[PDB]
RNA sequence: AAUUGAAGAGUUUGAUCAUGGCUCAGAUUGAACGCUGGCGGCAGGCCUAACACAUGCAAGUCGAACGGUAACAGGAAGAAGC
């Protein structure tokens, strides 16, 4: 009901005086498919510890989200460090486009059509955060709205 | 009811990010090659040497234009091995 899913998990080194230190990090989402999408790094010594720190960080700090029936109002920009991603509504389609690092994001989110693309460096989490940053910047109809007199 | 519309992955480093190129996952062709190979329908078949060509054929028709008859179906002008 929470829709996890992780996404890549990498290992990395220290090079202590006595040699390597292999540790290891995840990379996470949580979400149900109406809103509330998070997500979570993690680091540990073994790829299980880690990646249920991941969870549990995903866990906390969960972002909703004002998506439609079944995706944006409108099409939305997200820029980050070194990644960029384009979102288009893309009505009925019988589902999305995204990639990978991408496509695990929305499914995750539960909008099931949209036009997703990414240019720029593809480091996963990089385009996560991206992605996460354009849906929080994307706003409701009902909130623009409420906010500039709708008159409609 | 007559363009409703887009995927990424690996690779610099002890590991990170970015830049940056390289490689691969798709279609597509007048395709060639290797292996294999039953049938039918449709389409295609010198991209290179506008290099050179044996041979045969691709533009003749009209006698209702004409002088003509080489023909010869020759009735028929005539004759007969009858």
């Amino acid at each position: 009901e929470l829709q996890e899913k992780l996404i890549a998990v990498n290992r990395v080194s220290k090079t202590v005086k006595g040699g390597r230190i292999f540790s290891f990090t995840a990379l996470t989402v949580v979400g149900d498919g109406n809103g509330r999408v998070g997500f979570g790094y993690g680091k540990a010594r073994e790829v299980p510890a880690a990646i249920q720190k991941a969870m549990e960080k995903a866990r906390r700090n969960m972002i909703n989200v004002a998506l439609n029936n079944g995706t944006l109002q409108h099409p939305v920009k997200g820029v980050h460090t070194g990644s960029r991603v384009f979102m288009q509504p893309a009505s009925e389609g019988t589902g999305i486009i995204a990639g990978g690092a991408m496509r695990a994001v929305l499914e995750v989110a539960g909008v099931h059509n949209v036009l997703a693309k990414a240019y720029g460096s593809t480091n996963p989490i990089n385009v996560v955060r991206a992605t996460i940053d354009g849906l929080e910047n994307m706003n409701s109809p009902e909130m623009v709205a409420a906010k500039r007199g709708k008159s409609k």
